[PDB]
């Protein structure tokens, strides 16, 4: 159809990739996947409530914590010019919320966030946020949005052998290494005779392996590698395809080049055919356990996810697999003990999987679930049982792991998978999940050519069922970004190099922002990091180019909804991959919930940050906040010392009331404790004063994580100015509190060691490609003191605090001289 052509044209603009393209393929996997996702799309579209999808009530079933609990809490309903307070019991349905003492709904003031459905007000994420900061709950009696706006446009036994013709490069010795991989485990490997490196190196070599055709497991990768000795080029091909048929025929595969990882596992070939290297291949093919052994595997199950299993361990786990099955924590270890290169062994594991019973009855463990979704597991059925457990997560918990789950797709062998279908279902059901799903997929499609083909199919399938409302919303969202991306790169051409922001560039920037406003930007656009907020017109006078080396843009927007007078601030940055920052901030958000289960709040500030395109994205501006280095630069001198007194001086100046100051010191103790614990675990503690900020209310927060993780020592920044606020020159009543929170927070994280280990490794494998080392990943274990006693590990973190005390401003001065030398 004629309208069908305009629809795919609209979709592509929003995706950032033409899905219809069949140039960089050698199979129909992606088209089969495009058609395959039509059924679960229409399934979830036809299942979802139309009225509830339009309003998306953000509700948690998690209990109200002891710190937030401290009956009858008041709210203020608005309509016309009316403004009246109402005493509400925590257990009260919005439909039951007493106003007549009926088809009008209670909307949040300034936001699209709704207080709707059959759930208590104490269970709403908005009400809980207002109790955390200590803010008033303001509501508006508005007409519910019409679900008509959310309408969807209709419509043998022999040994395996591979023939290698040769290699061709457009521009001293070289050879091909062919590996058969299943869960990063090499089943068999053969190499070619090293011939001299030239534009055309031919061999005509039949590489016959030991593995039989029947023995080949579904999801096995033929990893072809070009050496010299060091690796230069890599390419993969699935030995058994998406139709369970074995691969046959000629293949001219374009390889990826190494620089110096999940990217190393991709089933996609290089798109740049003009510059990349090609490789031509040819295919034509029940008494139960004694006490000591019982104690032996009980110790094996008890070990961490990074502790390696030996042949002795693997053999014991397989022999006593039916005993192992009773323990759900043994499942990743047990499926790592499987001889995947044997059809008979694989067949036994499938029978073992049928008797899931206890696994299906187990209380959901996310750390255990995601361990089965990493690079070690290439089995469709093994991974399926993990996705099975993810179904029981309510939408709030799905949001918590959405970014990590989206990155986990890189570990799936085939494009169409149970996880890819799950993310699709969960996104199409809840508007908030769908919004972030769009931006998480768009970020990968824009700066990852190894995975853009797969993710684009997933995103297209989401957009095809999300509804015209969210579509004509993502359109005005992408528009704004592309326009601002064009403005930042223009300033960057005038902008240095060295050394400071021009007087003329800020006026030339304001002119470009005044030029753009007249015709380009729609009246309003939804904030990507915060979907509830609708930002309208620019405050051109409040806009500037930041002093930072990458020249980011300090933008200020007026709020579009009249129900809200403070501006919306966005930092637009080019030159860096913000996917790195996003991941740290998401772990920081997870750590906050880990402390919520232990009834602790360490006032962390994981600000809004979304990578929107290629090496460009946007950051939330935390209002009334300033840099630690800026405070030390305010009172005195050039550099160094860094007078202990200066930190408290700013806090006493930026707080009028002593009740507001003793609240500002109170907030600082918890935030400093939280950021010391978090950065120590993640291994990003040693920062520069410039990358650490504080609000006028005393809340401390770290910024620009890409700078540190994208590159004598101190384990976390705890300087004498921070110690001065506590009242220590020694120990004070506020310092006793600091160490008390520091230990309680560190030990609480240690009760979720397995989760923090798998989130960390998956982060280093999908987010940052130069860390990617067995040596780099093992850090998390040492920081989390894996194996040590609770009182022993307590003394370990307290000794880290004492290092920071014995180091003074030494490192800070050394950092100040470094960013100057
Ligand atoms: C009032 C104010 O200056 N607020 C403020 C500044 N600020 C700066 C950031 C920030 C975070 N990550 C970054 N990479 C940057 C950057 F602009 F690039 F330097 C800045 C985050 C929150 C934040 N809040």
């Amino acid at each position: 159809s004629e309208e069908s052509q305009a629809f795919q044209r609209q979709l592509t603009a929003l995706i950032g990739y033409d899905v219809t393209d069949v140039s960089n393929v050698h199979d129909d996997e992606l088209e089969f996947t495009r058609r395959g996702l039509v059924t679960p799309r229409m399934a979830e579209v036809a299942s979802r409530d139309p009225k509830l999808y339009a309003m998306h009530p953000w509700v948690t079933s998690k209990p109200l914590p002891e710190y937030l609990w401290k009956n009858c809490i008041f709210i203020v309903i608005h309509r016309s010019t009316t403004s009246q307070t109402i005493k509400v019991s925590p257990d009260d349905t919005p439909g039951a919320i007493s106003f007549f003492t009926q088809d009008f709904v209670l909307r949040v003031c300034g936001r699209d966030e709704y207080l709707v459905g059959e759930t208590p007000i104490k269970n709403f994420q908005w009400v809980r946020h207002c109790l955390k900061n200590g803010e008033e709950i303001h509501v508006v009696l508005d007409t519910p949005p019409d679900p008509a706006l959310d309408e969807v446009r209709k419509e043998c036994d022999r040994k395996f052998r591979v023939k290698i013709r040769g290699i061709d490069i457009p521009v001293l010795t070289v050879f091909v290494e062919a590996n058969i991989q299943h869960g990063q485990q090499v089943l068999c490997q053969r190499r070619t005779s090293p011939k001299p490196f030239t534009e055309e190196v031919l061999w005509n070599v039949w590489l016959e392996f030991s593995i039989k055709i029947k023995d080949l497991p579904k999801g096995a990768l033929l990893n072809l590698q070009i050496y010299c000795v060091r690796l230069l080029y890599y390419v993969n091909l699935l030995l058994i395809d998406h139709r369970f048929l074995l691969r046959r025929g000629e293949y001219v595969l374009h390889m990826w080049q190494i620089s110096g990882n999940a990217d190393k596992l991709t089933s996609a070939t290089n798109p740049d055919k003009e510059n990349s290297m090609s490789i031509s291949i040819l295919l034509d093919n029940r008494a139960e356990m004694p006490n000591q052994l019982r104690k032996q595997l009980e110790a094996i199950i008890a070990t961490d996810p990074l502790n390696p299993l030996t042949a002795e361990d693997k053999e014991l786990l397989w022999h006593f697999r039916y005993e192992s099955l009773k323990h759900p924590k043994a499942y990743p270890k047990l499926f790592s003990s499987v001889k995947w290169g044997q059809q008979e062994i694989v067949a036994k594991t499938y029978q073992l999987l049928a008797r899931r019973e206890v696994w299906d009855q187990s209380a959901l463990d996310v750390g255990l679930t995601m361990q089965l979704l990493d690079c070690n597991f290439s089995d469709e059925n093994v991974r399926a049982i993990a996705v099975q457990k993810l179904e029981s997560l309510e939408d709030d918990d799905v949001l918590h792991y959405l970014l990590q789950l989206v990155q986990a797709v890189k570990f799936e062998p085939y494009h169409d998978s149970a996880l890819a279908r799950f993310l699709l279902k969960r996104g199409l059901r809840n508007k908030r999940i769908g919004h972030f799903l769009f931006w998480f997929l768009r970020s990968e499609i824009a700066q990852s050519r190894h995975y853009q083909q797969r993710f684009a199919v997933i995103l297209e399938a989401y957009l095809r069922g999300c509804g015209t409302a969210m579509l004509h919303d993502f359109t005005q969202q992408v528009q704004v970004i592309e326009m601002l991306q064009k403005v930042t790169l223009d300033i960057k051409s005038l902008s240095a190099e060295k050394y400071d922001v021009s007087s003329q560039v800020i006026s030339q920037l304001k002119q470009k922002l005044e030029n753009l406003q007249n015709s380009q930007l729609p009246e309003s656009f939804r904030v990507p990091y915060d979907p509830g907020l609708k930002a309208g017109a620019l405050a051109i006078e409040k806009c500037k180019v930041m002093a930072s080396k990458k020249k980011p843009l300090w933008l200020e927007f007026k709020c579009a909804d009249p129900t809200a007078n403070e501006t919306i601030g966005i930092i637009f940055k080019h030159g860096d991959d913000l996917r790195q920052d996003m991941l740290i901030l998401q772990i920081l958000r997870i750590m906050e919930s880990i402390w919520e289960t232990e009834s602790l709040d360490l006032c962390l500030l994981p600000y809004g940050c979304i990578s929107t395109g290629d090496k460009i994205g946007m950051i939330e501006i935390v209002k009334d906040a300033t840099t630690i280095a800026k405070i030390q630069q305010s009172t005195v001198g050039n550099t160094g010392a860094f007078k202990d007194e200066v930190l408290n001086h700013w806090l006493k100046e930026k707080s009028p009331t002593e009740e507001k100051f003793q609240a500002a010191v109170e907030r600082f103790v918890y935030s400093c404790a939280g950021y010391c614990v978090a950065t120590f675990v993640l291994g990003i503690g040693d920062r520069h004063n410039d990358n650490i900020m504080i609000t006028e209310t005393g809340n401390l927060f770290h910024i620009d994580f890409g700078h540190i993780l994208g590159n004598e020592r101190v384990p976390f920044v705890l300087t004498p100015d921070f110690l001065f606020v506590m009242g220590t020159s020694k120990t004070s009543p506020h310092f006793q509190k600091f160490q008390d929170i520091c230990v309680k927070a560190y030990l609480a994280l240690r009760h979720h060691t397995n989760l923090l280990i798998i989130l960390f490794s998956m982060m280093l494998m999908t987010g940052m490609p130069q860390l990617t080392s067995k040596e780099d990943i093992e850090y998390i274990r040492d920081a989390l003191t894996v194996g040590k006693n609770e009182e022993d590990a307590k003394k370990y973190f307290l000794d880290q605090i004492e290092v920071c005390r014995d180091k003074g401003w030494t490192v800070q001065f050394n950092w100040f001289l470094h960013l100057v030398l």
